[PDB]
C-alpha cells in the first residue's frame, strides 16, 4: 500500500436532480429538460449495455403501476432510443401525481457520455405539443389534480456555486433573485421560446427566435451571425489567438445582449467565456457556438441560467427572467 | 412557501484534492498541478476581494511555522499574484514534511472564475527549474526527509466516472491500470514533457514538445498544426462541430520511439447537450504556448493513468481501468 | 473639560480635486465639471462674505499672470456671480499651460451651500461652444500646446468608495474598468451629450438627448417620462409608501436602461435608489428627479458615474463608457 | 502611465466616529445612533459577503473578552441580521467600561449601501426599553461604574462645516452653542422623543410625537401632513416645477416650526432644502420626506442637528436644544 489521496470534482451545478417513480419511491437522477416534453427512464428490462450501472424502474415493485405498453422508437443522427409507455406515481420532493412516462428498453449510440455520467434519464418540462403521445406537461398535471394552484416552475442555479441550486414548483421564491422579475410573451407554444433582438458588438439580428434549453452548457448562435462577429471582431481589432481563444481580460470583447421592448438581458464577456486552465487562467475560450437549428434561432443554456433566475409559466404563456442571487 | 428540490453538479473528477498546513492542519482545496512548481495558498493577510470566500493560511495559529518572509510577485500582461514565502508542515494524506510555500497576499486578474470555483490554491507537482526560489519539489522533499522511498507519484482519473479518483505518492498501484506501463524519458527537466511525433490525419509534427498539465481540461495543439489540418481538410469550415459518435474522424497519435499513445474521436469530442446529445465539439484547441508545443490535459489523463518519476526522470503511461 | 470624540464624514468620492493657478502654485478645491466650460476661481479682490473662507487667486503674486480684465456677470434666480477674465498658468498634477479663467469678484446667493462646503470653484471640462468668451477647453489647450498628444480625459469614481477617485488626462488607464469600453458619438458639441433610447419598465423615450454632468448627485428624467412611470407603477401595483419612498428590496422596481444601437447602459433599482437611513436602512428613495431642462433631455450624474467609468474624447468627439472596477 | 489627479469626497460631517472594543483596542467606525439601543459590530466569524471589507471584532485577540453567546436574530420584510452577544471593554475616547454588545454573524438585505459606506456598525445611544436583551445604555453604565458623574451626552455637528463634529459625554460644553439651552421632557422612555406642535405653512399637527434620529440625513413627516402641505402651497401659488423641486432662492417657502410650551424650534428653507448640483446650484429639493412610521410621528435627523446642538440627559429624562455656534 502507498499513500493515496482522494480527488474531487469541481463545484458545478446544472438542472440535475432527484425525482421518484412508483409508490415504493424508486429514485433516479434526472436532467430536468426545458426543451423536452416527456419523462424517460431506464427500465428494468433494458437489454442495452448502456443501462447496466444505471437506476432502474421496476413496474412489479410498485403497487400503483398501470399498463400502457404503447411502443415508441426515437433515432438521432447520433443514437437510437426505443421503449414502452407506463403510468405510475411520479414525485418531486413533496408532490406526486400519476403520470405517463417512457420506460427505456433499448439505448444505442450516446457513448461514452451516457454511461460516463451519473444521470439516469430526462424529466422533460417543455410544452404539450412538442411531446410524443401528446401528453399534458407534468406541472399542468399537478394543477389539474389540485396538488398545486398555479401552473408555474422555476430554476435557480447558484450564480457562484456557493450553495445548493433548486427547482421550485407552484410559486415564486424571492430568496433566489435581485432587481425586477420580467416576463416576456412566448412566440410559440412549442418550446420556451421568446422574440428578442440580439446584439453582439456591431452585429445584430432583429426579432430572433430565442430558446431556453436547460440541457446545454453552451450559448448558441446562427453560423452567419457567428461569421459576422468574427469579421466584425477583426474590423474592431478585438485580439484573438485562434478562433475561440482569447485573453480572459480582453478589453475589446463586447457584451452579448438580448433586448425586448422593455428589458435587456445580458452576458458580459467573462460571463460567456470559459477559462483554458482551471485556476489562475490567462486564456479563455468563447462559450458561444455557431449551429444552425432554425432560421434565426438562438439557444440559451447554463451560461445564461447561471446569471438569470428563470421562471416558466404555463397559465400565462410567459417566461420570467431575474438576476440570480447568492443564497 | 413551495415545493423545492435540490439540483447538484454532474460528477466530474479532476486533480483537485485536499492538503493541510501547519501542525493544526489548516485545510485547503488544491489543484494538484503537474505544471506548476510551488505550493501557493491564500494568506490570512491577503487584501484582495478574490481571497474573501477562500480558505486562508494563518501562521500565528501554527507552532511549527518558521518565518521566511521572502517576497514574491508574478506579473503578467494581464494578471498579478504576490505574497511571501513561509515554512510550515505540509501534509497530503498521511504524509507530512516541513516545506516552503507561498502565502498569497494579493490575487488580481482571475475573476470571476477564481471565486466561482472552490479551489483555494495550487499544489505544484512540477520540477525544480520552474520553482520560484529554486525550492525542491514537495515530493522530492518527502524523499530527502525519508518520508518515502521513491520520489514518484501518479494521477488516476476514473476513466468512466462511476468510481473515485486518486493521487498516489511513493509507489505504483497496479489496481489502477491494465496492460503495461510504458515509460518515456523527459526531453528536458523543465516540466513533465516528452519528445513525441504527433499525427492527426495527414498532418504531422516531428519531435514535438508535449507537456502533461493536470490543470487544463483540454488538448492543445500549435496554431500551425491546426491550420495544416484545415488545409488538408480542403480536399473535402466546421469541422469544429460534428455528430456525436462520428467514427469517420482521425485519431490523434502521439508516437514515441517505442509506443504510440492515442486519443480517438470519443476521447476528444465533447457533447453540446448534457444528456443524449446529438452534436459534439472538438476539444482540441489551437494555441501557441512555445515552439512546437502541445499540452495534454484531462482528456488524455482520463484514458491514461500517468506516473511521474523524479528519481528516473520519466513519465509512465498505462490504460486506466475501473476500480 | 469633558470627554470628546471627533465626528467625521461618510466616505463619498465625487469629481472634486485640486488644481493650481500662477507660477507660484496657488491651490484650489475645484469641482471638475463636465457640464461647464470655464474655470471659475475666487479672486483676492472678492468683496462678498461667501468668499471669506475660500482660497483666492492673487495675480500680483504670479510672474506669469497676463492681464485681461474683460468683465463677466452671470445672474440667475439663485444668485449672481461677477468677475474678470485673467490669464495665467493653470496646472492639474504634472500638467501645465497658460489658460484664461474667470476670477470671481462678487458672489451673491448660493447660500448656505457654497460657504458650507469646501469647494472653491469650478473647473469646466466641457466644449468650447458653451464657454463664455468662447475659450478652447483646457484639455484641448494642453494638446494645442504639445503637453499631451491626445485631447482626452476620464473620470473614475470608486464604485464602492474603497479607494480614491481619479481624473486622468491624456490617455486610457485599464486598471479602472472591466471591458468593454464602448464609445458613443456626440449628438452636438455643446455638452457631453448622446442620443440614446431610454427605457424604464414599460416606459420609453426614443432618441433622447442624454447629458453627462459630473456636478449632480442625481439622475434626471423629463416630467412627462416620470409621469408615465407613475402611471404604470400605479396600474401594475409597485409598492410605494409615498411619491419617492419604497422598500430598498422592492422586487417590482424596473431597471433603467439607456440603449445605443450597439450597447445598453443600465442602472438597477438599488443603483438609482438612496437609503432613508445611513445604516441598515429598510427604506429607500428614488434618486431620480423629474426636471424639464430641455426637450427630451435626461442628465446622468453621480449614480451613473459611480457604476460607469467615463471617457471624454475631444479628438474623436465621443464619450466612452465601461463598467468601473474596485482598485 | 498618464497624468492623474485624485478625487476626494466633500466635507459632510455626521454622527459617525471611532470607538474601541476589547483590551487590544480593536477600532471601528460606528454610527452614533440615537435611535438604537445596542452596540452592533461585525464578528470575525461573520460569513456574509457584506462583512468582507469591514473592521472585525475578534474575541480571541482581546484578553478581556467574556463569553456570552446568547443568540440574536432580527429579521423583517427585507432584512436579516443575526449574531451572538458578547461582553468586553467598550471604549469611546478615554472612557471605558465592560459592556454587552452584539457580534454580527450574518448581515443580509442591506446591499449595496452597506459595503459602499465606511460604517462598520451601530453604536446605540437610545434607551433600555428598546434594547434587545434589556441592557442599560452605555452612558448610564458609565455612570453606574463611576466613570462620569452625570449620565448625559451631546451631539455637536458643525453648523457651517469646516470644523470637526463632536460627541461629548458627561457634561455640557458651552463652547458648542449660542443662546439658552432649552430642555424638553420626554413623552416616553423608549426613544429620545418629545411632544411638540408641528406647523408647516397652514398645516399643523398638535401634540405630535417627535423623535431624534441621528441616523437619517432627512426630516420626516407623516404622509397626510405632507399631502396637506403640498395641496396647501398650491392654493397659495408657491413656485414648484415638480413635486419636490424649486429654485434655491425661493423666497416664498414657509418656515417649519416645532412648538413646545415654551420654545419654538424652526427649520428655514436654508435648513430643509438640498441643492440639485454640488456647486452654484440654481435648483433645490425639499429634504422633507413623507413616511408613516407611527401615529403622528415625525423624525428629526441631520438637517435639524446641524442647526441645534442637542443634549441627551438620562438623569432628568430630557433633551436640550441650543443653537449651534462655529468653533
Ligand atoms: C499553457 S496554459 C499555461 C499558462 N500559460 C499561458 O497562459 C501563457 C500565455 C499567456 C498569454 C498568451 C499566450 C500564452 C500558464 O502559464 N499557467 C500557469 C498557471 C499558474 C499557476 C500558479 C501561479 C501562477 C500561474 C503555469 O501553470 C505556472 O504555474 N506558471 C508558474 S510561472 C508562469 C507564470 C510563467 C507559469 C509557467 O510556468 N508557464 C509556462 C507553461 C506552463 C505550462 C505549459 C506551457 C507553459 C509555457 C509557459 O507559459
Ligand atoms: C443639471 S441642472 C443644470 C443647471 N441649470 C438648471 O438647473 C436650470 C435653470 C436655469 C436657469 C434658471 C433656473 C434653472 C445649470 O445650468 N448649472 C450650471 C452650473 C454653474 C457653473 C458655473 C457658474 C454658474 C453655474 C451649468 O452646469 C453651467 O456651468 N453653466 C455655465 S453658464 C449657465 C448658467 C447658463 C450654465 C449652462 O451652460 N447650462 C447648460 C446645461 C447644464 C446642464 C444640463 C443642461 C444644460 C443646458 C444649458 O442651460
Ligand atoms: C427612520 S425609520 C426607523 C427604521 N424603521 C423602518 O424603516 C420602518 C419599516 C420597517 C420594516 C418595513 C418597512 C418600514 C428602523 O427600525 N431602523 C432601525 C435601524 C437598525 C439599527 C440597528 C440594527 C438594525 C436596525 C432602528 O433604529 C433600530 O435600531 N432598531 C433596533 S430593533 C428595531 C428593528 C425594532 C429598531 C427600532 O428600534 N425601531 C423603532 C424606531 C426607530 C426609529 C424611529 C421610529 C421607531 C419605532 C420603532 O420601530
Ligand atoms: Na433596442
Amino acid at each position: 500500500e502507498f499513500d493515496n489521496v482522494e480527488l474531487k470534482d469541481l463545484a458545478n451545478v446544472l438542472s440535475f436532480g432527484e425525482a421518484k417513480l412508483g409508490d415504493n419511491g424508486q429514485k433516479f437522477n434526472f436532467l430536468f429538460h426545458t426543451a423536452s416534453s416527456n419523462v424517460w427512464v431506464p427500465s428494468i428490462k433494458c437489454t442495452s449495455e448502456s443501462c447496466e450501472s444505471k437506476n432502474h424502474y421496476d413496474s412489479s415493485k410498485s403497487k400503483t403501476y398501470e399498463k400502457d405498453d404503447t411502443p415508441v422508437k426515437l433515432t438521432s443522427k447520433a443514437g437510437t432510443i426505443s421503449g414502452i409507455f407506463s403510468k405510475d406515481l411520479v414525485t418531486i420532493g413533496k408532490l406526486s401525481v400519476p403520470y405517463k412516462f417512457i420506460e427505456m428498453t433499448e439505448i444505442v449510440g450516446f457513448e461514452p457520455f451516457y454511461s460516463e455520467s451519473d444521470v439516469d434519464g430526462v424529466f422533460g418540462l417543455g410544452w404539450k405539443d412538442l411531446s410524443i403521445g401528446s401528453i399534458d406537461p407534468y406541472i399542468v398535471e399537478l394543477k389539474t389534480q389540485n396538488k398545486i394552484e398555479q401552473a408555474v416552475y422555476s430554476i435557480y442555479l447558484p450564480p457562484e456555486n456557493k450553495n445548493k441550486g433548486y427547482l421550485t414548483i407552484g410559486g415564486i421564491e424571492e430568496r433566489f433573485f435581485d432587481g425586477p422579475l420580467n416576463y416576456e410573451k412566448l412566440n410559440h407554444d412549442l418550446m420556451w421560446q421568446v422574440d428578442l433582438d440580439v446584439h453582439f458588438g456591431n452585429v445584430s439580428s432583429k426579432k430572433a427566435n430565442v430558446i431556453l434549453d436547460s440541457a446545454t452548457s453552451v450559448i448558441t448562435v446562427p453560423t452567419e451571425f457567428f461569421n459576422q462577429f468574427v469579421e466584425s471582431a477583426s474590423v474592431f481589432k478585438v485580439p484573438f489567438l485562434s478562433l475561440y481563444v482569447t485573453t480572459c481580460g480582453n478589453t475589446k470583447l463586447p457584451t452579448l445582449e438580448y433586448r425586448s421592448p422593455n428589458k435587456v438581458y445580458t452576458l458580459e464577456p467573462k460571463q460567456y467565456l470559459e477559462p483554458l486552465e482551471n485556476i489562475f487562467s490567462a486564456l479563455c475560450m468563447l462559450n458561444i457556438v455557431p449551429i444552425d437549428l432554425e432560421k434565426n434561432t438562438f439557444v440559451l443554456g447554463d451560461p445564461f441560467m447561471r446569471k438569470y433566475f428563470t421562471v416558466y409559466d404555463y397559465d400565462n404563456h410567459t417566461v420570467g427572467f431575474a438576476l440570480a442571487k447568492n443564497l
